């Protein structure tokens, strides 16, 4: 699918995070629910790139070139990422080139060592590969239906507020830039603040206030 | 992952084309090979054709923009066109589906002379856009690849256009290729459809696929 992402009251339903409050027509969060929510929603840790994702694998690859100034090793993955999104199976395999090449350049580790989760290391890789040129999603439409997920975290970096259903691994990437180090503990508070914000500014119907328990 | 174009065989079997070979039940030649029932793939065929062309303003409106997109290319308006892909790009991230930006270059160049010749040489909407994509990589490349998000709201669309610069198109797209063929060959626009080459390549295609003797014998 293409569905769109999920609002605040949407995913807060979606996975069961709405609870009554003892303003009006308004309901309260699950806030350790919330909080397993959006742990889950972190992935996994990074453990080199050879564990990621395919797509991961690849994209990290082409903004890995663009860091290193190889914008035609970039532009050739994600031209054979086009083409063969066409015809229905992507080759990620393209990637494995410049991954070798550029996996343990300078640059790249320094993104490696101050983030410790898969979408928390890509995000910096993208947001460095900006300081090259534009990267736009558009040019990855096809991950889209590959791995949601992996889209809307690479669709945040650069926005000030995420998505939700990556509020998880947007909060803990923060994080870690804010602390100057690599995290292994989740730091996704900040998530669940926003979700609570966002779902007390949305009134509920009385058939919704009377579906709700405490 | 992604839905992935239907395969000739896959294709005959999903509009169940494939029966009996009578000519090589009566007179046996390749061995283990099914065939086609050519009456019925008419009928699939021309469902493929889809609207005629009557007005962009008729067009599905993905059809609309797209068409206004390889317009202004046609006349030579690389920003115009660049703005109705960028405005499609950014919207789909979203998820709203986006297509008004294109009104103002359809308005401005629908009626260009480059259009008109296009329109007036095409029956179909299928066919019209076709060929709009081909006059409009005649100033630039203009892949697939800005139109990713069409394969998503409009497969049929999505194909049709993937196969110009092809030689051979998806089964899907069969009808409406051989049609726009036809119409380039005839040098007018056709409204009886005009698919009998989609059904000769469907045949031979079929007959490259052994059966197992199993699947013979259910063939009808």
């Amino acid at each position: 699918p293409w569905a769109m992402a999920l609002t605040p009251m949407e995913f807060a339903r979606k996975y069961n995070l709405l609870r009554k409050d003892d303003e009006e027509m308004t309901a309260g969060i699950r806030r350790g629910d919330a909080k397993r929510v959006f742990t889950m929603q972190l992935g996994p840790y990074w453990d080199g790139f050879e564990r990621c994702s395919p797509q991961a694998y690849a994209l990290s690859a082409v903004f890995m070139a663009r860091m290193n100034r190889d914008r035609d090793a970039a532009n050739n993955i994600l031209k054979v990422l086009d083409k063969t999104f066409v015809d229905g199976k992507p080759d990620f395999s393209v990637a494995r080139p410049v991954m070798k090449k550029y996996q343990n350049s300078e640059l790249v580790q320094e993104v490696v060592a101050k983030h410790a989760y898969v979408l928390t290391v890509i995000a910096s890789l993208l947001e460095a590969a900006r300081e090259d040129g534009v990267v736009p999603s558009s040019e990855f439409l096809w991950l889209k239906p590959v791995d949601r997920r992996l889209w809307y975290m690479l669709n945040c970096v650069g926005r000030q507020t995420p998505y939700s259903e990556v509020a998880g691994p947007f909060a803990h990437w923060k994080a870690e830039k804010e602390m100057g180090r690599r995290s292994l503990v989740p730091m996704i508070d900040e998530a669940i603040r926003a979700l609570e914000i966002a779902v007390k500014e949305v009134r509920l119907t009385p058939r919704q206030m009377e579906e709700l328990e405490p």
